[PDB]
């Protein structure tokens, strides 16, 4: 197809490995590029951890308001929000917002602990029908992005279907789903990724990710004006362990898709 030819050309020009999955909810059509290859998730995994805690709050109605203590030993390599609350508390809602909208790594580790370890995050993926997602490590080592390593990976196809379920489907309760959508729409880290390749009038909710091997990811739900929403996953990784991030590649892939 024309779009797949253009994505292959983009990939060739970039020197890396690009994975794309689009779901058009108007007719449930899909566009895939390396859709079944594994990619390191890096911070895009935070969506699954937040969704898992939201699922627990359907039975534990007060769970999101529960205070969690931030201690100096909790801080890892990137904690822009948790840093502001050391020796104090943050609620699970505040931690979920920090993990999603600022990519706070301490917030992620607190969410993982609430779920009983990485196996608890993976369990939630299995419970909603995602047999591909695997979370194996905590922050920050889940970002090592070593070529061929299956740890902390998923495929574009799997993540697109799961993100659709979480945000536009009914894997979560109504209040929980609306909360997740609100969080994603309020992301602060995505301006140069998928959003940069789309018409400025479209509403986007996304979660970015980045890691070693120049790994540069973004997953997004898109609400075009007067048109059914889309789900778009873009994963990108490179051969050099010290390669720079390439958010422009994600923007260009979104632009190629939007031309459809």
């Amino acid at each position: 197809s024309a779009v797949q030819q253009k994505l292959a050309a983009l990939e060739k020009s970039s020197g890396g490995r690009l994975g794309v999955a689009l779901i058009d909810t108007a007719d449930n059509t899909q566009v895939l590029y390396r859709g079944d290859e594994r990619f390191p998730m890096c911070s895009t995994s935070k969506v699954m951890a937040a969704a898992a805690v939201l699922k627990q709050s359907e039975t534990q109605k007060q769970l999101l308001n529960q205070p969690v203590e931030i201690k100096p030993a909790d801080l890892v390599n990137y904690n822009p929000i948790a840093e502001k609350h050391v020796n104090g508390t943050m609620t699970l809602a505040e931690l979920s917002a920090a993990a999603l909208q600022y990519s706070d790594n301490t917030a992620m580790n607190k969410l993982i602990a609430q779920l009983g370890g990485p196996g608890g995050v993976t369990a939630f993926a299995r419970a909603i029908g995602d047999e591909t997602f695997r979370l194996d490590r905590t922050e920050p080592t889940l970002n090592t992005a070593i070529p061929g390593d299956p740890r902390d990976t998923t495929t574009p196809r799997a993540m697109a279907q799961t993100l659709r379920q979480l945000t536009l489907g009914h894997a979560l309760g109504e209040t929980q789903r609306a909360q997740l959508v609100t969080w994603l729409k309020g992301n602060t880290t995505g301006a140069a990724s998928i959003r940069a390749g789309l018409p400025t009038s479209w509403t986007v909710g996304d979660k970015t990710g980045s890691g070693d091997y120049g790994t540069t990811n973004d997953i997004a739900v898109i609400w075009p004006q007067g048109r059914a929403p889309l789900v778009l996953v873009t994963y990108f990784t490179q051969p050099q362990q010290n390669a720079e991030s390439r958010r422009d590649v994600l923007a260009s892939a979104a632009r190629i898709i939007a031309e459809g």
